[PDB]
RNA sequence: CACCCGUGCAAAAAUGCAGGGGUCUAAAACGACCUGAAUAUUUCAGAUCAAA
RNA sequence: ACGUUUUGAUCUGAAAUAUUCAGGUCU
């Protein structure tokens, strides 16, 4: 639960040398620091503004009390007594991976006696265990646009590299080479393809507006940029390439070219279209104030609405205006056409009264609500306030609303600007010139991936490069070493990689379509559904034509050709999936019920409940499996009457359910998958670690277990291993997680009987992500599944068997398979023994192979 | 309902007590004013669509 | 042949709720 150190206002306790510095919270996540310690007698730092006093102070606890909130005293603990309990008590602890000293040396110049600087360590490698999980699923998604229908296990983006051009990779066109031109027919057909048009945002660029293809020189330097990034986050690549994304400005002339061109677009349609674009909302605003002057209007108008700077003033206008605007004239039913305007210029002339007329009743309406003794007060704070607000507004909202009728809009829309300002063209969010490449590379990361997690990529990016400027505001302000060697110095310029991602927080949306790729999209739809024509497949999409005949001019009383034309077509979860899963894969990937009937078990009950009472004219539990048989067995007609139309109504409104069950289960089948990503690279990056440690591991593209053999001083010695165990190997074991006996032991008994030649296709398994790329043939007999873990290892047990289904293998991992089909479920020692080459750091090793300890939201049970 | 560490206690190898951990995993950080983003419902208005 | 009225779907706009990630404040 809660930990009463950092309730009481401590934040970390650093130790230096012989003193132990100790800090708390500033404003933010920035670093005040608060007293040092040499043993028993502290020197307070921070004289004026304490966040904590020091009470008893001893050898090992150091007992605080602060008053921050409600007045809690913990007791913190001395980080030089650390592991020193039981024995020149007094140094300074090593990580638990007993590499430290080699992390300090290899990102900094030399060696160190602190833990100040392994705490930065520790955040420079972790943007690459959240920076996995969001390169890989954008990595999926354009593997999924092949369609191959079939085993798909091609390696197409991995294979992608930035140290070649696109000039030079077009000589392999008429290449000579029987892999090198496979790969460019592999891209000719990619260049080809028609589902590009999903991704219009990164892929297509403006030239009314008819928006095309870039050109080949540029939708390569979008495919190689794209698929070295999840190249460098799944391996090791020694030399500068594992410093790729440090050093960004190494790029070539093209594809810094692609990046300030899929940066610009967005950014220069939100400035230099933006007079254009609300030019029937500045008139307005113009009408209703008169006084100032409308370049100084459009300024703070901009910084109201894209920029957002000054927005947050600790009161919500959203409920503010609603309180003013209760039971009066404007509730009507003609409004409706009118609120999306009317109400954000009722926001804004309320946002110029909290800035410029009356900011003090704003400070005063903030400290009102810091002392909510009930709820019932704040919905007559607001009240209250806007009691007194709407006598002061009422004429000029009137003026605006008497303004915004059904024809002045359209006679205000048409008019030249004329406005020519320069008030506002200093307050514009910057173009790709004065952006790094970093932000303009995890621009066009987030090209790629739906909007749940753009916003947790652009803010827990935000996060870590606010914890690595807070360390550089400790160490620094310390007098510490802080310069990086000049083959890693990327994060000096932390400062303002942390500006310039808040400000790429303040206007990334989804990756948008374009509007002529309807055709493709409603292609996209029937193999969703399995609503399969036996007409070839150029002689179909002239179906397509027919029933979209363009944008939609669609024939009247046609039916379900039609149906799945207006709705799904449009839908919003149908955009999701079609960027996402592979198109003519995943009806047959929801066949099987007990996979489907898991997954509706984590959508809501008010979900089920609509999607419930749309197909049955009670029990969640029975609920549940009463729909989930029917997204299963969904059904549509080929390309009394009551009942076979009343069927057909029950499958047009689970259409949407049947939609999303598919996207959660194929989503969070790669969530799963990523975090054997994570481990995998975690592997290949120890091995540069610990080789440089003097520790003697050898090759590793051969065996994914030598370094977790040589780590424990195991090794084989005729193919097998034949070191078996005593009590001294524990002792020399080169980690502090292989200290204990029983975690070096049951490690080593896993890693006896687990083949080389498994780990080595469940290396390029988890990384060319070929454990559900292809699901369908992988998910066939499922007994049940209980939680995402096994859904996922089932899924990896079988594409081992499938592949180890001819050749041989020895009794320790064949009886797995066995055990893999005497039951249906996966295999749980199977599953901890190739498993290992990652069990060298314990705590990845357990959480990574017994479910109740894998998953965060979901905690369960141990092994014993 | 994990792993490591420290102190306290019984014991010889581990468990109890309360702790701490950004240097433990994907995972350091109370609470209540908001903000940005999207989830999913409900209500309203609207425009298409299917069927009766 | 041609218009209905309903029902059930999508979507867009507004409001209400709950969840999640992040930072803006404050004690
Ligand atoms: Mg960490």
């Amino acid at each position: 639960t809660k930990s009463m150190a950092k309730a009481a206002g401590v934040k970390s306790v650093f130790a230096v040398g012989n003193t132990v510095y100790m800090t708390s919270f500033g404003r933010g996540n920035d670093a005040v620091l608060e007293q040092k310690i040499v043993d028993t007698s502290h020197e307070p730092l921070n004289i004026d503004d304490p966040a904590y006093q020091l009470n008893v102070v001893t050898m090992n606890g150091y007992s605080v009390t602060g008053h921050r909130g409600e007045t809690v005293s913990a007791v913190t603990d001395n980080p030089l007594r650390r592991f020193n309990g039981r024995k020149p008590e007094q140094s300074v602890p090593t990580d638990m991976l007993c590499l430290k000293p080699t992390l300090e040396k290899k990102f900094f110049g030399k060696e160190f006696d602190d833990n100040i600087h392994i705490q930065l360590i520790y955040n420079i490698l972790d943007i690459e265990k959240i920076l996995a999980v969001y390169s890989t699923n954008a990595i999926y998604a354009l593997n999924n646009m092949s369609a191959d229908e079939n085993i798909e296990n091609s390696d197409f983006f991995m294979k992608r590299t930035t140290d070649e051009t696109f000039d030079d990779f077009e000589k392999k066109k008429e290449s000579t080479n029987s892999r090198e031109k496979a790969d460019f027919d592999a891209f000719e057909k990619f260049i080809g393809n028609y589902r590009l048009a999903y991704f219009a945002d990164a892929f297509y660029v403006n030239k009314k507006a008819k928006n095309v293809l870039r050109e080949d020189k540029e939708l390569y330097s979008v495919l190689t940029l794209i698929g070295k990034l999840a190249h460098w986050c799944v391996a090791s690549e020694e030399g500068r390439a594992e410093f790729w994304l440090y050093k960004l400005d190494e790029l070539k002339d093209d594809f810094k070219n692609v990046l300030d061109v899929v940066y610009n677009r967005p950014v220069e349609e939100i400035n230099n279209r933006f007079i254009e674009n609300n030019k029937v909302n500045i008139q307005i605003l113009g009408s209703v104030y008169k006084n100032t002057d409308i370049a100084e209007l459009v300024r703070s108008y901009y910084e109201f609405l894209i920029t957002k700077k000054y927005k947050n003033m600790g009161f919500s206008i959203k409920k503010l205006r609603e309180s003013m605007l209760e039971g009066k004239g404007y509730a009507d039913k003609e409004y409706d056409s009118v609120r999306n305007k009317l109400y954000q210029m009722t926001d804004f002339i309320l946002y110029t009264g909290y800035i410029n007329e009356d900011s003090d009743r704003a400070d005063d309406l903030v400290n009102t609500l810091r002392s909510s003794l009930k709820e019932d007060d704040k919905t007559t704070v607001y009240c209250k306030e806007a009691d007194y607000l709407w006598k002061k507004y009422r004429e000029s909202i009137r003026e605006v609303a008497d303004a915004l009728d059904g024809d002045n809009i359209k006679k205000l829309s048409k008019s030249n600007i004329e406005i020519q300002e320069d008030k506002l063209r200093k307050c514009f969010i910057s173009y790709a010139d004065s952006v790094s490449e970093f932000t303009k590379l995890i621009y066009l990361l987030t090209r790629f991936l739906s909007g749940k997690e753009i916003n947790d990529l652009v803010t827990t990016l935000i996060n870590k490069f606010d914890n690595i400027r807070s360390f550089l505001e400790i160490m620094d302000e310390l007098g510490l070493d802080r310069t990086f060697t000049a083959e890693y110095s990327f994060f000096e310029g932390s400062t303002k990689y942390l500006a310039e991602l808040v400000e790429l927080n303040s206007f990334v949306k989804s990756c948008s379509f374009d509007i002529n790729a309807k055709r493709t999209m409603y292609r996209d739809a029937l193999d969703i559904l399995g609503i399969e024509s036996d007409k070839t497949e150029e002689d179909i999409e002239k179906m397509i034509d027919n029933i979209l005949q363009i944008d939609k001019k669609l024939k009247k009383n046609n039916g379900l050709r039609n149906f799945i034309a207006s709705n799904v077509i449009d839908s919003n979860r149908f955009k999701y999936l079609v960027r996402y899963g592979n198109p003519k894969k995943i009806r047959e990937t929801a066949k099987c019920k007990p996979a489907v009937r898991f997954v509706l078990n984590e959508i809501p009950d008010a979900q089920i409940e609509r999607y419930y009472e749309a197909c049955c004219p009670c029990s969640a539990n029975k609920r549940r499996e009463k729909l989930a048989d029917m997204i299963a067995e969904i059904k549509f007609e080929n390309f009394s009457r009551t009942s076979e139309a009343e069927i057909k109504r029950k499958n047009q409104a689970i259409i949407r359910l049947y939609l999303t069950v598919m996207y959660i289960m194929l989503k969070n089948l790669v969530n799963v998958n990523a975090r054997y990503v994570i481990a995998f690279h975690c592997v290949e990056r120890d091995t540069k670690l610990y080789a440089e440690s003097g520790l003697e591991v050898g090759n590793i593209e051969k065996n994914k277990t030598n370094l977790t053999m040589a780590v424990m001083g195991v090794k084989l010695e005729n193919g097998i291993i034949k070191t078996e165990f005593d009590k001294s190997f524990a002792e020399n074991a080169a980690n502090r997680y292989l200290r204990n006996a029983r975690w070096y032991k049951l490690i080593l008994d896993n890693l006896k009987k687990s083949e080389r030649a498994v780990v080595n296709e469940f290396a390029n398994t988890v990384c060319a992500l070929n454990a559900i790329r292809n699901i369908n043939i992988n998910i066939k007999e499922i007994k049940e599944v209980e939680n995402y873990f096994a859904l996922y290892h089932y899924l990896i047990q079988k594409h081992l068997e499938n592949r180890f289904a001819d050749k041989k293998v020895e009794r320790d991992t064949g009886d797995f398979i066995s055990k893999l089909e005497e039951h249906k479920t996966y295999c749980k020692d199977f599953v901890k023994a190739y498993c290992t080459p990652f069990g060298y750091n314990l705590v990845r090793y357990k959480n990574l192979t017994i479910d109740g300890l894998f998953d965060k939201n979901y905690p369960g049970k141990d092994d014993s």
